[PDB]
């Protein structure tokens, strides 16, 4: 897994240190894969 992602619902990207997006909090789902 790569560790990072990007949260796609308001254009937010957020770093592995994140956990849930400051503007709408995402859930942060755990997905081996993106695609
Ligand atoms: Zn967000």
């Amino acid at each position: 897994a790569i560790g990072t992602w990007d949260c796609d619902t308001c254009l937010v990207q957020n770093k592995p240190e994140a956990v849930k997006c400051v503007a709408c909090e995402t859930p942060k789902p755990g997905t081996g894969v993106k695609r």
